[PDB]
């Protein structure tokens, strides 16, 4: 039977005995992702270039993508606190539209390389508000282990939405002819070990000796097996999704321009770690599992190594050797 | 004033006082590219997954996409009445256009690179180079054995976050953005030029163990600059259109160089290296094999390989300085 | 606050304390309508005309729209797990859903009304009525033989200059515009109500020689008002969905009455007249056979015909008074 | 062998040995019509209704699209639009030699009910050697170089009439391309449908009343014609071209010289009809022979299958 995101989400919520609040939230997020995809593919750009007589582009697209997510989630009546990469402070939903959920998201990740039309993407993570206090930024400071749902949209050669919940990881392809996300890979599981590593090797000078050693073993295998292939798009959604689909390992470790890491814990690392763990993968900072870091600031950064468990375990063995 | 690919091509054809044959070829290629973009973005995939009660998925969808893209380009170019010989990355032999539809142009193309890149849903591209048939002999694969310098037009379409067509001709490089709401390529970057020195290098460092000693030293110098300037950034998508386009837009260097086990490189000269070398040189960049300019190689086989290092001229010259140090 | 069909239907389901079954049905219908819309606007027609050669067509692609439409609606409703008995203009007998997929609802629909003249690009449409199952026993086509009064939901999609879904339920009539750029039905008109009296009449006057004398007199009053008021304008698209939507939007009257060669009219009671009558009544309009309300007829055959006169209430009342005068 | 509008137009230009100017004009109209279609189908309406938190009328937008695309083609010198009281004169730097008269969005009267709407165009070559003026648009339809319409119905079709005949192109929205689907089109000799607003029955000339009576009670007592009246000229005329038959907008008392406009409604449709082997008459003469004195002047029109038009004229000549 054909399955769609709308039907899949409605049926999981029926199975969950819930009230429909999270269903309405995920419904609203789907709409926003379809509207982001349309703009990312440049529908209507002819009007910007004067087709009807009327005459920062990358910037405005991430602002618009933020507005679409913010508006769709607000009017869902399902949220109370929204944290966005585009916004310095947490947004507090007005009282008459408040619901039970906190949403952390990057509405257009990798946006700043739109000039090259590289893949861009959306990342989101959904929490049940935990405190009974008046809503505030504190409600978003929960460890990733508390995630109820998380995932991402990739605006690549096609638009795909990956949604991770308690039930596992499911991938949906957008059919632009009808505006429906079609279920195409069910209960995805990452392979135990891959043949691809992904990281910005331009920071090789700043690399920890654990990282340098691990990556040396991927290029020059001490057992003389085949070297791993390398890929790095520089957009987290593209690089993590390739790791999910093919296996392997993605690293963005600390460097001396980013001693706490480059990626952001709340709306980049935590959602991707959650998808990885639900897929049978791993996600570590080196010191602890990403999902166990307790945030103290909503835009704080973390180092991340994630992907196939044998590859992450192999990295972690090299890491404790450098204790 | 807004400009479209169709209007731009038509006006350049008028300025050239051509017969209109090349214009028709490029109109045909543009339609084909719009058709590939629609398939790449997965229009109608709901019907494949049973929305109307029918079909299983069966086989290799990525392969079928490459084949479908090849059939779109082949058929639009055949029906243009502007071509006689078609060389495609997807076909063993050159396709000879039937007598009734023969025109004067030779087209080498790679219609899509889905199968040759395990990256899934990250970018895909089409590359093309257009030559004028040089002899009046009955058409054969020999008519595509021309050096890249003989190209009249070349370029690529990138199916990325948006669909972009880059077209290079004697008038320079121009970049057109596909507006899917209306099926028009909108002119967005005019007479593009690459910057003389960039800050990004692009190659597959998994192959590091098989690197020629000069590639190792060059890359080491990008990661550990001897003058303690800032290291270059690294990006490697695995799709030639994507990696070359970023080099064009941001500057820097892209390398798929020769080495011991692959003494002629891996990429193909006629429909990968030559069109990109032409775009680079028209943009004021460089494209070398290490031994010579890509566009000066005279091919002897239609699927022959070439090493290629291309991009900002100061970076390519710096690599050639290191390459000659190890001669 | 923006509102979509998905969000609207979901909240209404939460309001009425449903189990979500109707909601999944309506979600399924929405998806089929989107796919029908895409086919009607001729997405992919270029493959039918050989853009990729002869080999690249046949699947859902080669089916006529009436067949494709039936397959889309049939399949989406079956896979909704919310229906048990389906009635379509396309199939002589009601379809009994497999027990593994059965829900509690009965759906009567016309997958593509007006496809008659889809050749001239006239607006066409989809019509649907939803009943709950009443019977103690195994689902059978007698479950669909309910009066229009038992409807829980009804409406139509119009594929005209734009695609619109008109949904009628207990809460009233609501209208959703399909945004093709993102594939969402946007709530654009809420709790819609017909005007009390219109200035347009709508019927096929070409068959005037066979008109019932009561229809002859009522049409004459429209064109030759006995009080020197302004005569009504005439519109007849020949596609029921388009004519009924204009009647809802602009007011007036639409007639497909009984004549003498056609004892009970031509339009079908279950999946043409009944849904349209339900929309009209929820909008403060009217719909009669001449002798009783359409929604009161007790059907005995799932494909039985019914005369229909519907629209603004003062216009249907004037017709009835002329009609009862001749009875 | 598939063909597109772009490739068909360019190939006809090559055969004509034209300089490319009219081909650029027609390319430019093709783009405008694709953009009108996109807006008519309501792409982007979600933004109007606040999907991102926070408006030109369709007819205004459509006029802007055609006007700007034609101006920027460098192929035109005088543009007459139903939306503009005076003719637009193109600035010297963007001037070509063609005069274009058009209705950017006919039927938008009642777009509130999502009826079919259309764009109609007629293209003339400027004869004079002098400065372009409104007078250059005052030509009989006989002088047309090209005419047609785009119908935004259940699907979008462009019908183009030229010397070479009538050709029909279907817009494939997946790829944004007009595909040639019906070639060298000819209308049926006689149809079975008549199209007019019978709400004006009280004002009909007795020729029209008697002709309509012939359609409902046939004198050879064949089957009565069916009736259709969409109320959008493009939709009713296109059905007439596809199925044969007759379409009439005759004189009534709020429109004593007809309601439809000669330069950009009647003349383009008359020219499609004639190139398809049909006819179009005011009743007194061929539409294409009327010499206009006002760019917005109205004309009565009866057009369609040749046998049905001749039959009307035979009834008309009786009441002469
Ligand atoms: N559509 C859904 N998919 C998966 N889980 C759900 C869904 N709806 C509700 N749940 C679960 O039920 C809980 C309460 O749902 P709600 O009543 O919608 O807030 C959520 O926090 C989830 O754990
Ligand atoms: N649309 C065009 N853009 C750029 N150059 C063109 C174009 N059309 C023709 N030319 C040039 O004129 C030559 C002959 O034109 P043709 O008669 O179309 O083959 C071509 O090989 C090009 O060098
Ligand atoms: N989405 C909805 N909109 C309006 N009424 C509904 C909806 N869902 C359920 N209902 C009402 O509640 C009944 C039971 O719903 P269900 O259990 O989903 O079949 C239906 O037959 C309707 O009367
Ligand atoms: N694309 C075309 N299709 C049909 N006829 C054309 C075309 N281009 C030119 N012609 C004919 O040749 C004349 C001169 O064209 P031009 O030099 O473009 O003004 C026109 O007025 C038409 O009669
Ligand atoms: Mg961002
Ligand atoms: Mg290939
Ligand atoms: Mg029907
Ligand atoms: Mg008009």
């Amino acid at each position: 039977d054909v399955n769609t995101l709308t039907r899949f989400v409605m049926e999981e919520g029926r199975k969950a005995r819930g009230t429909g609040e999270l269903t309405q939230l995920l419904n609203s997020l789907c709409t926003a992702v379809k509207a982001i995809s349309s703009a990312v593919r440049k529908a209507g750009i002819a009007h910007l270039y004067g087709i009807a007589g009327s005459t920062d582009q990358v910037k405005k697209l991430d602002v618009l993508s933020n507005d679409l997510v913010m508006n769709m989630l607000k009017s869902s009546f399902a949220t109370c606190v929204l944290v966005s990469e585009e916004d310095k402070h947490a947004i507090i939903v007005e009282p008459e539209k408040r619901g039970k959920y906190v949403v952390c998201f990057d509405p257009l990740d990798g946006s700043s390389n739109i000039d090259c039309l590289v893949s861009v993407g959306t990342i989101f993570g959904i929490y049940r508000k935990k405190s009974t206090d008046e809503p505030s930024e504190k409600d978003a400071l929960q460890p990733g282990r508390n995630l109820v749902a998380a995932g991402y949209a990739l605006y690549g050669s096609a638009t795909m939405l990956v949604l991770a919940m308690d039930c596992g990881v499911n991938c949906f392809m957008l059919d632009p002819a009808i505006g429906e996300f079609i279920l195409v890979d069910k209960d995805v599981k990452i392979k135990k070990k891959g043949k691809i590593y992904s990281l910005n090797e331009g920071y090789a000078k700043d690399f920890d000796p654990a990282v340098t050693e691990y990556i040396q073993r991927k290029k020059f295998p001490p057992d003389n097996s085949a070297p791993y292939g390398a890929r790095y798009v520089g957009s987290m959604v593209a690089d993590v999704h390739r790791t999910l689909v093919y296996g392997g390992i993605f690293l963005y470790p600390a460097n001396k321009k980013s001693p706490n890491g480059k990626l952001r814990l709340l709306y980049e690392c935590n959602p991707m770690a959650y998808v990885m763990e639900k897929a049978g993968g791993m996600a570590t900072t080196g010191k602890e599992a990403v999902l166990d870091v307790i945030p103290t600031d909503i835009h704080q950064r973390a180092p991340v190594i994630l992907g196939s468990p044998d590859d992450v375990l192999e990295f972690l063995k090299v890491y404790e050797k450098h204790s």
